[PDB]
């Protein structure tokens, strides 16, 4: 059974360092960020070039956050809206910094998702099993 | 157990309302939305600043809707993309109207969601207990 | 209850021809997408005014993926980033190939999605039934 765990975070925290520690917490071997709303006051992405870096200190909201949870890694991609509407988003890092952020975290305790090394890419990859 | 609400929204229906309405219509006092894949004639977002708007009659896709539902309040973030791809978004205000809206909410009837006043934001913010 | 399927999708592998394939290989007859983080090397959509489209050969990070899954059809919307960070998105269309994708799909075993001609709107539309 799919469970949730809902936390609300407050001014200064870090992001993706928050859903790290829910993760370990709770002992999640496989989940999904169900819901993000909120705001961050600096955002720091990694671009699809792989390389590339963008870390801006404005207002943001927060539009949507995915991510692929396993207990040694969160793998989450953010979409954010600046001051004018206008939609940036990529490979989340650390120092994405909360101005509220309404998060809900999906659990499935049935599961086990865990990453292992693909000399395909050159990362390490999402590998499915159950619990 | 987390239950799934599902409904078809139509041409002039208000995004915001309807989401409202089903909130109080099924007393979710824990929810989140799960997709909402369709098109607006009418966009009306706050924007990141937190007090300029953007309302816009033009064609949009919506893309994704993120939420915190709670019974008096729901917090949600709309992104959606023009006719040329670009993708725009922020805080969802009234006057979103549907041009089909194909809306999922995922009630958790264990959960009670309120919202009490922050003296650090100045807004009312999200606070999580067990139902 | 709420089940939910998990793949990673793999270099040069069609997205939406994944999530078909999916949807039918476990009889899915309503469901959504849960999460979709990856990335692309090829994007294709059809854009806002429901006419125009876009295929773009680049590297384009996946943002959020939303749909509603039916077994006879998957109405599926995509967000995704450039090198650049600036999102775009519409209405998912054969062709979008994969660069990973770690999908995840949420399955109502007690819904039933079907579609049926709407005259006010000249598309087959969602309509919501109890299985
Ligand atoms: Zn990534
Ligand atoms: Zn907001
Ligand atoms: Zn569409």
């Amino acid at each position: 059974m799919i469970h949730l765990i809902a936390l609300r975070l407050t001014r200064g925290m870090d992001l993706k360092q928050q859903i790290v520690q829910l993760v370990q917490q709770h002992r999640i071997h496989a989940g999904s960020i169900a819901s993000c709303v909120g705001c961050l006051s600096t955002l720091h992405i990694r671009l699809a070039d792989s390389v590339s870096t963008l870390q801006v200190s404005a207002p943001f909201e927060i539009l949507s956050l995915s991510g692929t949870l396993t207990y040694q890694h969160c793998h989450l991609h953010i979409a954010v809206a600046d001051a004018q509407g206008r939609v940036w988003g990529g490979h989340l890092l650390e120092g994405n910094l909360i101005n509220t952020a309404e998060l809900m975290i999906h659990h499935y305790p049935q599961h086990h998702f865990t990453r292992e090394f693909d000399p395909n890419t050159g990362y390490s990859e999402l590998v499915v099993s159950a619990a």
